């Protein structure tokens, strides 16, 4: 058949390894063992195609995901918890009861370490330290972080150090073996014992590891949390130094990965946590020999999250962890430029064009990123590729799910309202158009063409497929009309069938970018006009279309009576009778970001707009809120930007009424990006 390959790091590891793979033959699946001599061996003969997988700390799926490697993580340990135990554990600083210093008197002590470049055992503290100025370092210009440790502390136990001698002093151990990977003194039960003995005034471990060492004996330890003070050991919660990502199994990105989550699913339920064989895939914990725990997976799990396939190490660990290892990898001062210019991310070519006319007219103060899904933006923005895009309603949806927060939000009804007191409601309608000859009511469409903006957006689609999905209670939409057309829908689809592409040399019919012609709002109204029946849209896209407002071939001689409005039961009214008949109103689109870089881009945003808003100081060289008809980077309706308050959640933004649309709806056929950040933001 075909049989995992799994690396290892150590003897025991090996034998660990092994036992499982006797048992795991005539599984469909198989498993096959391959030993190393670290951490960094398993990952390059995975790499290099001799290896399959490995569990690694987070400090180390970081290393596994920078070139040449660049493994992915396709799954993650699970830990016991009372919020609901999801893929993550916390970093705590574990001393002696009865000792006296805070972790403000950390200097000259003794300290243990579960491994060189390791979460809890050496990233958070130590950066932590280096972070609150205990200990000295500003780049490793100033001299290695280990140098640095090295004077701060006495002497320590650092399994994996090799360049400060002082690092190594009270590890325990054969003198050219105890500071190892896997010596004795190393992971989070090793640094226990080692304070234990003595040997360290200080254990930095996770917040089990005292419960996995000396459960009676707890009472003779305390935590020292980061305020200055002592606290008893089931304290972790009010009292660690982080929360971090649980180690994570991490392979190549290719074909097999789908296999290999076979084998560990199998290997789970017939050795799991409830597993009646003598063996078990974790632990248990417990008392024991430190040399015997954390075996290819650490005691502490409880099961194995399969990780959403868009994800990368660098989602995982999340930007600000992510950042603090690089930190310590190159020096600061550097910086300055990069943070103080919006990197503004751009859709598709007409998008990229618009935006690299702003960044020259910015002279710089904005730089642009181009991507072809709209989703991508979200990501770009996650990791810090990129700092801001503004997204209709739904979408914010998901990037809020993602972690990006709105910040400042378009405003449709003046140019001067986005500095408001009492009039503080912004917001649009969503309306279903029709001919005027048209024998269409609202009630009709059992069976008539349809045109949508975008699969996913407001009034395109969340609305409408709404009201239906309301109605009918069903999922399935492409079945709902005889045919139409709605960007990013399934190409082979009727909602696709009159769609009408790009017009050249790759196709990219139904794609969900200016580049589809019936993609948008002022899109769906050409489809409506020639090809379709209805076409759902906001209240104000027919009149941006008829009176000369536009001038393509087809909008060139339209008017607003050729057209009527389908009231949500009933009838049918002017195209100007929209507050009387809508589909619904809904939330503005709005500019999201990292909950970190709202400062920045809400206050460079607005000297932007000052210069090329609607009435602004250069509007002449570029406007912000102009792009023949096809809203680009902004909704051509935006008459200005307002300041969403700051702390302002995405779920407060959208509102409630329009929020549960989106939820629910949602669920009927989650996007990638989705189920990725749903991964990340806990379960
Ligand atoms: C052991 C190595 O495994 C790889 O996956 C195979 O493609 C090669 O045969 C090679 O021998
Ligand atoms: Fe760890
Ligand atoms: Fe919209």
């Amino acid at each position: 058949k075909s049989v995992i390959r799994w690396c290892t790091i150590s003897s025991p590891e090996e034998k660990k390894c092994n036992n499982l793979r006797d048992l795991t033959q005539q599984e469909r699946i198989s498993l096959t063992c391959v030993q190393k001599a670290t951490y960094l061996d398993c990952i390059k003969a995975i790499a290099n195609n001799e290896a399959d997988a490995i569990s690694l700390d987070g400090g180390q799926a970081f290393e596994a995901g920078l070139a040449p490697y660049k493994l992915k993580p396709i799954a993650a340990e699970v830990y016991e918890h009372t919020e609901g135990s999801t893929t993550s554990y916390y970093a705590v600083a574990v001393v002696k009861k009865g000792t006296e210093f805070t972790v403000n008197d950390l200097q000259g002590k003794t300290s243990c370490h579960t491994g060189l470049g390791r979460s809890a055992g050496w990233n958070i503290p130590i950066g932590t330290l280096l972070h609150r100025g205990a200990i000295e370092w500003e780049g490793i210009e100033s001299g290695s972080v280990e140098q640095a440790v090295a004077k701060f502390f006495s002497a320590s136990c650092v399994p994996g150090a090799t360049i400060e001698q002082k690092l190594c002093r009270q590890c325990k151990g054969d003198p050219k073996t105890k500071c190892a990977r896997n010596a004795p003194y190393s992971g989070y039960s090793g640094a226990f014992h080692c304070l234990k003995d003595g040997k360290g005034d200080v254990a930095f471990v996770k917040h089990t590891t005292v419960n996995e060492n000396a459960p009676d004996q707890k009472d003779e330890y305390e935590l020292l949390c980061l305020d200055g003070s002592r606290q008893p050991v089931d304290n972790y919660k009010t009292c660690n130094w982080a929360r971090v990502a649980a180690h994570a199994v991490v392979a190549r990105d290719d074909n097999k990965v789908e296999d290999i989550w076979s084998f560990l699913s199998k290997a789970q339920s017939d050795f799991g946590v409830d597993t009646k064989s003598d063996f078990h895939l974790f632990g248990p914990p417990g008392k024991k020999d430190p040399v015997l725990k954390d075996l290819l997976f650490k005691d502490s799990a409880i099961m194995l999250k399969r990780v959403p396939s868009l994800m990368d190490s660098q989602l995982y660990l999340g930007f600000e962890y992510y950042s603090a290892i690089q930190s310590m990898r190159k020096d600061q001062l550097t910086p300055s430029p990069r943070e103080n210019r919006i990197q503004w991310c751009a859709v598709g070519k007409d998008e990229k064009s618009k935006c690299d006319r702003w960044s020259v007219v910015s002279n710089g103060d904005v730089e642009c990123t181009v991507v072809d899904e709209t989703k991508d933006c979200i990501i770009k923005i996650m990791k810090g590729e990129a700092d801001a895009v503004a997204l209709d309603g739904g979408l914010v949806y998901t990037a809020g799910v993602c972690g990006l927060v709105p910040v400042m939000a378009e405003r449709y009804d003046d140019e001067s309202q986005c500095s408001k007191t009492d009039e503080r409601p912004a917001s649009y309608f969503a309306v279903a158009v029709a001919r005027k000859d048209s024998n269409v009511n609202w009630n009709n469409l059992k069976g008539k063409k349809s045109c949508h903006t975008a699969v996913g957006r407001t009034a395109g689609w969340v609305i409408p497929m709404g009201l239906i999905h309301n109605r009918t209670g069903t999922c399935n939409f492409d079945e709902y009309f005889s045919e139409g057309c709605a960007p990013g829908s399934p190409p082979n689809s009727r909602l696709c069938q009159l769609c009408q592409g790009s017009g050249g040399i790759p196709p990219e019919k139904c794609v969900a970018s200016s580049h589809e012609k019936y993609f948008g709002y002022t899109g769906a109204l050409r489809c409506l006009v020639e090809k379709g029946d209805v076409a759902f849209i906001q209240h104000s896209t027919v009149e941006e279309n008829t009176g000369g407002k536009n001038k393509a071939d087809w909008a060139k001689n339209l008017q607003m009576d050729d057209f009527e409005l389908l009231c949500t039961d009933g009838r049918r009214a002017n195209v100007m009778d929209y507050r009387e008949c809508n589909l619904a109103e809904v939330p503005t689109h709005a500019v999201v970001v990292r909950p970190e870089k709202a400062n920045k881009i809400r206050d460079l945003l607005e000297r932007q707009e000052k210069r090329f808003g609607v009435n602004g100081s250069e509007k002449s060289k570029f406007m912000m809120f102009e792009s023949q008809n096809k809203d680009l980077l902004f909704k051509d309706l935006t008459k200005c930007l307002f300041k969403v308050r700051e702390g302002t959640t995405y779920k407060e933004f959208l509102g409630d009424k329009f929020y549960t649309v989106i939820s629910s709806l949602k669920t009927c056929n989650p996007s990638d990006i989705l189920q990725m950040c749903s991964f990340l933001e806990g379960k």
